[PDB]
């Protein structure tokens, strides 16, 4: 899981 | 998991 | 876990 | 800018 | 910058 | 477990 | 600057 | 800057 902003 | 901003 | 700002 | 696995 | 494994 | 900030 | 692991 | 394991 991976959230980028 | 990777939360990144 | 990472959680990076 | 975010790299995860 | 986040990098996470 | 990583927090950076 | 961030890294998890 | 933050490196943890």
């Amino acid at each position: 899981y991976t959230f980028g902003q």
